[PDB]
């Protein structure tokens, strides 16, 4: 006999923003100091690392809106 | 008998922004200092690394909007 | 008997921005200082690394919008 499986979700969603103006932004942090002392670094299978990092970031996207959706039909997993 | 499997999701999403003007942005951090010391670095299988990094970033996209969507029909994994 | 597997997702999405004007942006960080000292480096199988980097980046795309989509119909993995 018939097996009928229908996966048909409808998506009419909206993610939105309306901004009149995005101002005066001043990213002026005082000068940072980073000091890392080590004797030996020994890395093997799939290790990932950041050592002694000083990052200054000003992002300010004006939208910066995001949508994430995952649709899945699965029989064994 | 029939096996009928139909994967037909319908997507009419919007991800949007309206920004009237994108400002006056001043990324002026004080000068950072990074010091890193080692005797030995020893890296093997599939290591990835960053050592002693000083990064200044001003992004400011005007949109910067994003959609991430995944669609899986799968029988075994 | 009939096995009928149909994969027909419909995408009518939009990822959009409207920005009236993209300002005056001043990326003027103070002069950075990076100092990395090591005696010996030893890298093997599939290693990737960055040592002693000073990066100043001003991006300002005016759109910078992105859509990532992935579609799978799959039977073993």
């Amino acid at each position: 006999g018939k097996v009928q499986i229908v996966y048909k979700p409808v998506d009419l969603s909206k993610v939105t923003s309306k901004c009149g103006s995005l101002g005066n932004i001043h990213h002026k942090p005082g000068g940072g100091q980073v000091e890392v002392k080590s004797e030996k670094l020994d890395f093997k299978d799939r290790v990932q690392s950041k050592i002694g990092s000083l990052d200054n970031i000003t992002h300010v996207p004006g939208g910066g809106n995001k949508k994430i959706e995952t649709h899945k039909l699965t029989f064994r997993e």
